[PDB]
RNA sequence: GCCCGGAUGGUGGAAUCGGUAGACACAAGGGAUCCCUCGGCGUUCGCGCUGUGCGGGUUCAAGUCCCGCUCCGGGUACC
């Protein structure tokens, strides 16, 4: 063995070996048992952060655990490459998009590598090329066929291409239901993005006016409160009187260059129940997209239409009674929570629900209401007006008609080698491109790209069998490894991307292409990395970030950062620990830590500083302690191996002294597997690990014995540091002798007859309160404890004078002397 | 507003089952890369008092469980 731990000439060659030996690539084997985890892909961008880095070693960590423990193991990686951030930066630069993009993949992919990401290379993807994105070009005209796929004219306003996920809204809501291994906070999350509603649509009379207007409300038990309603300013009505009303006009083009703002249409509408005449505003909070767009107004009741009223000094009127019983104090706002009926007629008295229904059954009977479902999930926009994406596979034939694009003429492949005018898409400046013809007779050929959401909704499952021409998937590639057993990314995305792939998972199982209902088993949201933040005010009142890294800080009497200054010499205030930005000047480059301290350290510590779904604060100085570990636990290992063989260990023999430390051994290999495989507490995992190499080093090592047990126990810390420091791992496995490869050593078990106790700790309490811990028989009776524990001095003197009125004893744990 | 966390030393945090609080690490500081000291106050060095945001409550026993309070962090809404 080398004396030095230098990860210089220890990362590459292992990282070598992987991909010479192929350690990592994995096949459809029915003999194991499979397990598929899964890290969100990157995009290209340039270079990893560290937030990167953290979703990628805690996705490793996994991966490398589980093949220890027999599994086989799919780790895929690869590139979310279309996207608009290339195209301005194929204009900031000579160059193209595709090349731009595929310097970025190459650059990456090293450092993937340098950090020994163990994926399977075989199956990686990057979702700009044809091979990949073939396919969603032909599930799209599939989709198209199957009555889910539409065309239309909205806003952003202008014609786009939708996928129907309304028709699948009611599945992705009640399916959260079968999701417990996903965090509560992403399924409220989509079920709030979702928004079934429960209401009722209100029809009124409106008095100069030759039709009807409907409201959608939520609340029909507050109708009583009804003072006026609120149109949006797209409403028919309220554009039929902007023509003779000035001012309308004016408001139905205001709300276009985007807190209440409205016009009174003049109208008039008689609320059904009371035969009252009542106002309809125009309002600028009312969607016209939504509902029927337009609401009953009830600003006791709702905020904004308290804020409408009183602004525009409109009637405000209580009708649902305080929590209390007693009328509500409606002089700051609307009164918001459901309760009794007052100052409704018939329906006073009435609670929430049995009003709701009253008034709706009422209203039904009268024919101007009926119950409604309305959602707040709208279908899904895929059309881009930009050159980086998936070309959209439709076609416009000369009489007008669109279909899709014919399967002979698929892919539609989008040219790579362009010039950027940067300001119209290269296929669409060019009318030569758009020009194409189906069946003889010429035809116009979409210039629109795919929304890159298209890519990354579906990449999951690609990876089952990425080199499958034929098919967008091979089902039984797909169904052995599906449903991914963990996904780990960040909560940002959880009503984008985790709601996008949930729904393309359905509709690839209802194209017969999987048989399982939902694409993750457990989802795993890690949290932020986060550096200190510095700046300095300037001589012209301007806040100027300074990199914590050219911070020089000053402690004081304890720590505690009293003055700091950059090199420039200028006064600098800490503001603490925050988000890592370009703005705050406070990002960390992880290739420069990796560089510096080697791998191992740089993922050592993003596992052990913090929980996986907790932020973690970036520390150079625990940075090192991690490589400082690292050092000690190459040292013991030389020390050790040094001496050269050991004899075969001898486990009856044992001193109390050889006893406790092999305990401790074979107790932190169950605490360890205890906290990655079922708790998932990394951090606490390691420390166990520390914590126990802590008492190997100063552990004898002279007699046959000793070195025996130091060989046992080497040989477990090892392997349980290996998923989160493979490199060096690997290589001390080598010098320990152990059995091939580490990659493929078993998970270490703890001997349960190594677990044993002869003797325990016995804490005892003099009401309630420790006085003494005594080691006793781990078998002694409880009279043999209550005895010792008299003998204690330190317990005896709070017996003098003083008598037992009774005892309370739990075996081998606690005896609590209640006094006196 | 709403949902969701959290509060324990100088700092980051542990404590799963109510029963040895503060693991492990950093920051120290100090001593000839490591062994050590290290919650606060006092020490005769054996401990003693005190202590997990503030109020209660249950319990022989609360960081842990229940009821208020006060604070902090991060998401999010004219649906
Ligand atoms: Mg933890
Ligand atoms: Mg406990």
């Amino acid at each position: 063995m080398q004396e030095q731990y230098r990860p210089e000439e220890i990362e590459s060659k292992v990282q070598l070996h992987w991909d010479e030996k192929r350690t990592f690539e994995v096949t459809e084997d029915e003999s194991k048992e499979k397990y598929y985890c899964l890290s969100m892909l990157p995009y290209p961008s340039g270079r990893l952060h560290m937030g990167h880095v953290r979703n990628y070693t805690i996705g490793d960590v996994i991966a490398r655990y589980q093949r220890m423990l027999g599994k086989n193991v799919l780790q895929p990686i690869g590139w979310d490459a279309f996207g608009l951030p290339a195209e301005g930066a194929a204009v900031k630069n000579n160059t193209a998009p595709a090349p731009w993009t595929y310097d970025n993949i190459a650059y990456m992919k090293n450092q993937l590598k340098m950090l020994g990401f163990g994926y399977d290379w075989s199956r990686e993807l990057a979702t700009c090329t044809p091979e990949y994105y073939r396919w969603e070009q032909k599930f799209f005209t599939e989709l198209y066929k199957k009555g889910l796929v539409y065309k239309k004219t909205s806003a952003v306003e202008i014609p786009q291409w939708f996928i129907k996920i309304t028709a699948y809204a009611d599945e992705l809501l009640n399916d959260l239901d079968k999701l417990d291994h996903w965090p509560d906070t992403v399924k409220t999350m989509q079920r709030n993005w979702i928004g079934r509603s429960e209401g009722v649509e209100i029809t009124f009379n409106v008095n100069d006016y030759d039709n009807t207007l409907t409201v959608y409300t939520t609340r029909p038990d507050t109708f009583m409160g009804c003072t006026y309603l609120a149109v949006a300013a797209g409403h028919p009505l309220a554009q039929k009187a902007a023509e003779n009303n000035p001012e309308l006009a004016a408001f139905i083009d205001e709300c276009r260059n985007t807190e209440k703002k409205g016009v009174d249409t003049g109208f008039k509408a008689v609320h059904p129940l009371t035969g009252e005449e009542i106002p309809v505003w125009a309002a600028n909070f009312v969607l016209m997209e939504y509902g029927t767009g337009a609401v009953m107004a009830v600003p006791g009741h709702d905020q904004r239409d308290y804020e409408f009223a009183s602004k525009y000094g409109l009637n405000i009127k209580p009708v649902i009674l305080a929590a209390d019983g007693s009328e509500p104090d409606l002089s700051q706002q609307a009164l918001t929570e459901k309760g009794v009926l007052f100052n409704s007629g018939e329906f006073n008295g009435l609670d929430h629900e049995a009003a709701f229904n009253a008034i709706a059954d009422k209203l039904t009977a009268m024919g101007v209401g009926e119950r409604k479902v309305n959602y707040r999930l709208r279908d899904w926009g895929v059309s881009r007006q930009r050159y980086w994406g998936a070309p959209i596979p439709m076609v416009t034939l000369e009489d007008g008609t669109v279909m899709p694009t014919p399967d002979d003429q698929l892919p539609v492949i989008l040219p790579e080698d362009v010039v950027m005018d940067g300001i119209t898409s290269p296929i669409k400046a060019d009318p030569e491109w758009a020009k194409t013809t189906v069946n003889g007779m010429p035809a116009l050929r979409e210039t629109d790209t795919f929304d890159t959401f298209m890519e990354s909704s579906w990449y999951y499952a690609r990876y089952t069998c990425p080199q499958y021409k034929e098919g967008m998937l091979d089902s039984e590639a797909a169904n052995y490894w599906l449903p991914v057993d963990i996904y780990i990314g960040g909560i940002e995305h959880a009503i984008m991307h985790l709601l996008y792939f949930r729904f393309f998972h359905k509709l690839m199982r209802d194209a017969g292409m999987v048989n399982s209902d939902e694409p993750a088993k457990q989802l795993l949201c890690q949290g932020m990395v986060l550096a200190d933040a510095f700046y300095y005010v300037g001589e012209n009142g301007e806040r100027n970030w300074v990199s914590p890294v050219d911070a020089i800080v000053e402690r004081d009497e304890k720590g505690r950062i009293v003055k700091a200054k950059d090199a420039a010499g200028h006064e600098l205030v800490y503001t603490g620990m925050s988000k890592m930005s370009k703005s705050k000047n406070n990002g960390i480059d992880p290739q420069v830590m990796v560089e510096r301290y080697g791998a191992d350290t740089v993922r050592l510590f993003m596992m052990f500083a913090s929980p996986a779904d907790m932020t973690l604060e970036w520390q150079e100085s625990g940075v090192e302690g991690a490589n400082r570990f690292l050092k000690r636990v190459w040292k013991l290992v030389y020390e050790h191996t040094a001496k050269g063989d050991v004899a075969a260990l001898n486990v009856d023999a044992l001193t109390e002294n050889q006893k406790a430390l092999r305990r401790d051994v074979h107790k932190t290999i169950a605490k360890v597997t205890d906290d990655i495989g079922r708790r998932q507490t990394f951090n606490t995992a390691i420390a166990a690990i520390m914590e126990l190499m802590n008492k190997l080093a100063k552990a004898p090592t002279d007699g046959e014995q000793d070195r025996a047990l130091m060989q046992e126990a080497l040989l477990a810390v090892v392997r349980m540091l290996n998923p989160f420091t493979p490199h060096i791992c690997f290589t001390l496995w080598q010098e320990l002798k152990g059995e091939g490869d580490i990659d493929n050593a078993p998970w270490p078990v703890a001997d349960e007859k190594a677990m044993v106790e002869d003797s325990t700790l016995v804490v005892v309490q003099v009401n309630g309160k420790v006085r003494a811990k005594i080691t006793v028989p781990v078998d002694a009776t409880e009279e043999q404890v209550r005895e010792r524990a008299g003998q204690e001095h330190l317990v005896a003197k709070y017996l003098d004078g003083v008598t037992v009125r009774k005892v309370i004893y739990v075996p081998g744990k606690l005896l609590n002397l209640v006094v006196g």
